[PDB]
């Protein structure tokens, strides 16, 4: 990655032309050169070549991916002050955080509405409940009152989240990636909501994506549920349709899943403070987000101002009403096995083959036994820096000169036992416990440094040790290049330099 200049990779379907305006205002401004790229599989390819120094400085996806990135050190944890973050609507920031930081600046945000034909039905419904006796009397017309994807877990979650389904439970900044959400009272009341309008012939089973925009774009039906990705193919239709809020179940908010549209910064980036520059002083503002907007619309924002600018489109503001009320789709990979799961379930309960409570049970089972590791490799992480902390302990008592810095009560009889420990603040929070822990950078080549702090005690003396370990291409363990003992009145000792 050249210093001094900005590469950006966005995905083809994007406003990337947008966004090389912005760069070229960048550049005209400031001296330094914006590069605007959309490689095909960038998603693919980003953690590849960030993890070797190269890639972009700037990489745009939906959030969700970021999680996976930021697990592997890929993304520099980003640093907005309050003023800043407070420019952004605040749910659109807890899309972007991992293990506690921030690795990402929201754009854009996406969700699911109600799609309705303004014609047939002028009022559509507030509630799911309502649907039932609407549909008889649509069919008494030779219309029905709904019909959306039922093949895929995205499109029939909003119904089952409702009244308290989750894939995995976000509290206090993060997920417990063992706490999962799809086979509790709310999901089944959802599913066996969903499966009553099948069996009393409300909806068909077997109804996918195509056939229901079919029968919606050529006015069979007075609702679907989609995304703005479809809104195009209605303006071609002419069917005079609205996009509002999903109908409420049990009195709760429809929850579609929310994507977030966000901009990360790769952690190996010599140009971090630039790409900072940039995205909070160029592209996060309104002449920014218009200009990526005007070449390929974005939807709804994060930005607040220009949001209230967009909603003059009232289905913006129904996707931003939807996404407030919507479960952020969550940033980690057990995911994988949400989808993979929850979609047998929804198909066999809709089919019958099994019921909704076996095939939730099941679902909820598979999810579980993934969710089962993931224990370990924070574990494992865990376990490195407790192995750099032992080994750094060794070399600091087995040396002559700083046992004497110490005060160490040597002699023929024995040799002093010295106690070793955490620090009570530890990056910036209360730590009675005294951990031991290392932070993490990524150089220009993509190597990790670990970098941690420790107290070594003597009954004389308290110091603290200063480590920095660099990534071992050849053996699992890291090498020491930097390691020095700070002893309270006296010169800072260094057992490895530079």
């Amino acid at each position: 990655i050249e210093e001094g200049k900005l590469v950006i990779w966005i995905n083809g379907d994007k406003g990337y032309n947008g966004l090389a305006e912005v760069g070229k205002k960048f550049e005209k401004d400031t001296g330094i050169k914006v590069t605007v790229e959309h490689p095909d599989k960038l998603e693919e390819k980003f953690p590849q070549v960030a993890a070797t120094g190269d890639g972009p400085d700037i990489i745009f996806w939906a959030h969700d991916r970021f999680g996976g990135y930021a697990q592997s050190g890929l993304l520099a944890e980003i640093t907005p002050d309050k003023a800043f973050q407070d420019k952004l609507y605040p749910f659109t920031w807890d899309a972007v955080r991992y293990n506690g930081k921030l690795i990402a600046y929201p754009i854009a945000v996406e969700a699911l509405s109600l799609i309705y034909n303004k014609d047939l039905l002028p009022n559509p419904p507030k509630t799911w409940e309502e649907i039932p006796a609407l549909d008889k009397e649509l069919k008494a017309k030779g219309k029905s009152a709904l019909m959306f994807n039922l093949q895929e877990p995205y499109f029939t979650w909003p119904l089952i989240a409702a009244d308290g389904g989750y894939a995995f439970k976000y509290e206090n900044g993060k997920y417990d990636i063992k706490d999962v959400g799809v086979d509790n009272a709310g999901a089944k009341a959802g599913l066996t909501f969903l499966v009553d309008l099948i069996k009393n012939k409300h909806m068909n089973a077997d109804t996918d994506y195509s056939i229901a925009e079919a029968a919606f774009n050529k006015g069979e039906t007075a609702m679907t549920i989609n995304g703005p990705w479809a809104w195009s193919n209605i303006d071609t239709s002419k069917v005079n349709y609205g996009v509002t809020v999903l109908p409420t179940f049990k009195g709760q908010p429809s929850k579609p899943f929310v994507g977030v549209l966000s901009a990360g910064i790769n952690a190996a980036s010599p140009n971090k403070e630039l790409a900072k520059e940039f995205l909070e002083n160029y592209l996060l503002t309104d002449e920014g987000l218009e200009a990526v907007n005007k070449d390929k619309p974005l939807g709804a924002v994060a930005l607040k101002s220009y949001e209230e600018e967009l909603v003059k489109d009232p289905r913006i503001a129904a996707t931003m009403e939807n996404a407030q009320k919507g479960e952020i789709m969550p940033n980690i990979p057990q995911m994988s096995a949400f989808w993979y799961a929850v979609r047998t379930a929804v198909i066999n309960a809709a089919s019958g083959r099994q019921t909704v409570d076996e095939a939730l049970k099941d679902a909820q089972t598979r999810i579980e036994a993934a969710a089962k590791e993931a224990a370990a490799k924070e574990a494992a992480a865990k376990a490195a820096d407790t192995q750099l902390f032992n080994r750094a302990v060794s070399m600091v008592e087995k040396n002559k000169d700083i046992r004497s810095l110490l005060q160490c009560d040597d002699g023929i009889t024995g040799k002093e036992r010295l106690k070793a420990y955490g620090e009570l603040i530890t990056n910036d929070k209360w730590t009675r416990n005294r951990p031991i822990v290392s932070t993490k950078k990524l150089d220009k080549e993509g190597r990790t440094h670990h970098y941690m702090r420790f107290h070594v005690e003597s009954k004389k003396k308290i110091a603290l040790v200063h480590l920095e370990a660099k990534e071992s291409k050849q053996n699992y363990q890291p090498d020491f290049i930097n390691m020095y003992v700070d002893v309270p009145g006296e010169k800072r000792y260094y057992l490895i330099k530079l």
